[PDB]
């Protein structure tokens, strides 16, 4: 008796992550429309472009947070408490949006979910590893299943939450996201006590006595530096919301740039990763624009009067679930991995070049078939299979992509739509071609 051949403990972690991803993408699917709503009613004083930018940098900080969450668990609080308290924070994040408040609750929600997801996401992935001995052949399949649960949650969430929002309003809808996380916590807490190794209740690599001060000094100088930059920003008058978004943008992008510089055999192999890293960043940029630019296109440019427009956010994980089996049968039934990055990026590029067509053909003032978006996601997710299944800089790439997005999505609107999709679509394809030369 197993969970699809794997230890039953995988079900617990499967469920845990499925329900967190549910809460997250349920929130993601309507948060942009929520901010629109708050703007339309005069509660939130930003442009829609800024709103879009907020979505992107939000994602960016979530993934950035995920890059330290593993450290915090491994060295300070343990993987299992990280996941639990991570989940608690996420739930609080959604509860904050379920409360009868408006724009004033957004920052609080975002911070709670940023911190919480940073604690939970990397560490739930870690606990999946813990189900297996070093020599266990099932490890790849186990993770493959675990990834299925991520998208299962990501898939039904826009459906359920979007429907709820339409039916009962945003606050109720966001409360459902809170409930989603609560369900995950329940299964995680009680299921975890039955399946998970007690060793992970504590850090497996606790800070040695002499490691504490140096860590403390490093964090302190960073926070002080960040605070100092903000002080200077405010004295010089660079204190608009977009200004803060730019600071966050710069921080998120400077982080890999500093590792670039930081680091002849091993050299030319670190240098060799840079085009790959750029490729991943650009891919995730495009992929992460699904919930922002494509979310916007869905709401403004699509014949969608008969269903909640947030449901388009289900197309992304739907296609992942559809493609993953095929690519199992395919990688065994061969392109080099850098080549896989190029083509993955090429397909992302094509997913945007496609989107240029309805506007170029039909104009951008009318509405087009939903199939355009369906095809768009079909292409980018095809790209995801090529790059995703194939260390810090890697999970950092998605944060950098979203940071880049915080800048780029503010350029998207009906007037720029065709050029936007065309140029960044063509750019990605070309850089895919560039990678081919370098492959
Ligand atoms: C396996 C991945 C390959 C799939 C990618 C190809 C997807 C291309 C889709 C283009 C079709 C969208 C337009 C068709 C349509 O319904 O037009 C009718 C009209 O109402 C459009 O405004
Ligand atoms: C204002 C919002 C309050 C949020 C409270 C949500 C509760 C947090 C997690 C629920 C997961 C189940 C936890 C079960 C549990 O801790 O058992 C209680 C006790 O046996 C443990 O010492
Ligand atoms: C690993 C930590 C990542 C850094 C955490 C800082 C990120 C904090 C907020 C993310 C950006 C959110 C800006 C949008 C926002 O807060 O909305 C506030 C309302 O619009 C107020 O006008
Ligand atoms: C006010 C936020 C409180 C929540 C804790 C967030 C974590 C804040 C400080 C933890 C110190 C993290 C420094 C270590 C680190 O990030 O290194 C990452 C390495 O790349 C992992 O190998
Ligand atoms: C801020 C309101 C929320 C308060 C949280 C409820 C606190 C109640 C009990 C604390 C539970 C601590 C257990 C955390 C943990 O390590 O989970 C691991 C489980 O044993 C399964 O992995
Ligand atoms: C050691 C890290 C754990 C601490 C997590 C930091 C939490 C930071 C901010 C959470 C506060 C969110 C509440 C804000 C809020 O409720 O909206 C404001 C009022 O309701 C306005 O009507
Ligand atoms: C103990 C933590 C688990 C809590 C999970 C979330 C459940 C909490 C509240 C559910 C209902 C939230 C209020 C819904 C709401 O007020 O929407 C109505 C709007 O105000 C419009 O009438
Ligand atoms: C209200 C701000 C609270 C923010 C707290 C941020 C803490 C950031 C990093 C924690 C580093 C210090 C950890 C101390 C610790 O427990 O390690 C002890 C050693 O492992 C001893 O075995
Ligand atoms: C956002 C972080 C703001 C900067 C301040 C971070 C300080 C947070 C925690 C540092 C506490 C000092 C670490 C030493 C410590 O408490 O460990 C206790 C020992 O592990 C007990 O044996
Ligand atoms: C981590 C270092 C942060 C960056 C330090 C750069 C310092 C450069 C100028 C600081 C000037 C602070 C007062 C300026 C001020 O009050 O207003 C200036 C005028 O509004 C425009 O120049
Ligand atoms: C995770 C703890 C590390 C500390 C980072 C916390 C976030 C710090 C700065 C981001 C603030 C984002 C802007 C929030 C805001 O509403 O300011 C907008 C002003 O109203 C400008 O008019
Ligand atoms: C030792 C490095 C010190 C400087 C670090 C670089 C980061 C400095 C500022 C972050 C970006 C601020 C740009 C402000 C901005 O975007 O425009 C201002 C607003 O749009 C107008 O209110
Ligand atoms: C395997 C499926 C691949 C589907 C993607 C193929 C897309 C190829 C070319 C699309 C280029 C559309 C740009 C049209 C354009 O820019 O016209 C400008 C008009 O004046 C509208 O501003
Ligand atoms: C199993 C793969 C089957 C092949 C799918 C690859 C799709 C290749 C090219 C699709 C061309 C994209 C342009 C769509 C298009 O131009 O149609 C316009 C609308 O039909 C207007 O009526
Ligand atoms: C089965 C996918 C799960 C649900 C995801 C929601 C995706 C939203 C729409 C996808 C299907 C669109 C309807 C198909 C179609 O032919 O378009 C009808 C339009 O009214 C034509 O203008
Ligand atoms: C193994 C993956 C399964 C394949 C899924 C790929 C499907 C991706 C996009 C489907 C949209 C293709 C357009 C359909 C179409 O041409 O219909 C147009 C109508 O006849 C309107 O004239
Ligand atoms: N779509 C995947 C990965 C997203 C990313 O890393 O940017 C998830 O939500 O788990
Ligand atoms: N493809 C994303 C899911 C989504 O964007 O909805 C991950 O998982």
């Amino acid at each position: 008796k197993t969970f699809f051949g794997q230890p039953l403990g995988l079900s617990t972690l499967f469920m845990t992550e499925m329900w967190e991803r549910f809460s997250y993408y349920g929130m993601r699917a309507i948060l942009l429309y929520y901010m629109w709503f708050l703007i339309s009613t005069g509660d939130l004083h930003i442009t829609r472009a800024t709103a879009a930018s907020i979505m992107a940098i939000y994602a960016s900080m979530v993934y950035l947070s995920g890059t330290i969450g593993g450290f915090v668990a491994d060295r300070i609080i343990g993987a299992r408490p990280a996941v639990f308290w991570g989940g608690v924070l996420i739930m609080l994040g959604h509860i904050v949006l379920a409360l009868p408040f408006g724009a004033s609750a957004l920052f609080g929600s975002i911070i709670l979910i940023i911190i919480g997801t940073g604690f939970l996401k990397p560490n739930v992935s870690t606990l999946v590893g813990t189900l297996y001995d070093e020599h266990d052949r099932r490890r790849d399949a186990g993770f493959s299943i675990f990834v299925f649960g991520i998208n299962l949650g990501a898939f039904i969430a826009p459906l359920i939450v979007g429907a709820a929002q339409e039916a009962a309003g945003y606050h109720v809808a966001f409360s459902l996201a809170a409930i989603g996380m609560f369900i995950g916590l329940l299964v995680y807490y009680f299921g975890g006590k039955k399946t998970l190794d007690p060793h992970y209740l504590r850090p497996t690599d606790p800070l040695a006595p002499e490691e504490v001060k140096p860590l403390l000094v490093k964090v302190s100088l960073a926070v002080a530096g960040f605070i100092a930059i903000i002080v200077v920003m405010n004295l010089v008058g660079w204190n608009s919301l977009p200004a803060y978004i730019n600071l966050l943008t710069i921080v998120a992008i400077a982080i890999p740039v500093f590792y670039f510089a930081w680091m002849s055999t091993e050299h030319l192999r670190v240098v060799s990763y840079i085009p790959l890293f750029i490729a991943a960043v650009l891919f995730w940029a495009i992929e992460e624009q699904g919930s922002v630019v494509l979310a916007t296109f869905a709401a403004e440019r699509v014949d969608s009067s008969w269903f909640p427009v947030s449901w388009f956010q289900s197309l992304n994980p739907l296609f992942i679930m559809l493609y993953t089996p095929f690519f199992a049968w395919l990688w065994t039934a061969q392109p080099s991995s850098p080549t896989k990055f190029a083509v993955g990026l090429m397909f992302a590029g094509l997913s945007f070049l496609l989107m240029a067509i309805p506007g170029a053909l039909y104009g951008t003032s009318g509405k087009v078939s939903p199939l355009w978006l369906v095809g768009s996601w079909a292409l980018v997710i095809l790209g995801e299979m090529l790059i995703s299944p194939v260390m810090s800089m890697w999970f950092l790439s998605s944060s950098v992509g979203s940071a880049l997005n915080a800048q780029l999505v503010t350029l998207y609107n009906a007037k720029s739509e065709v050029a936007y999709f065309s140029y960044f679509g063509l750019g990605s394809v070309v850089l895919g071609i560039v990678l081919v030369f370098l492959s």
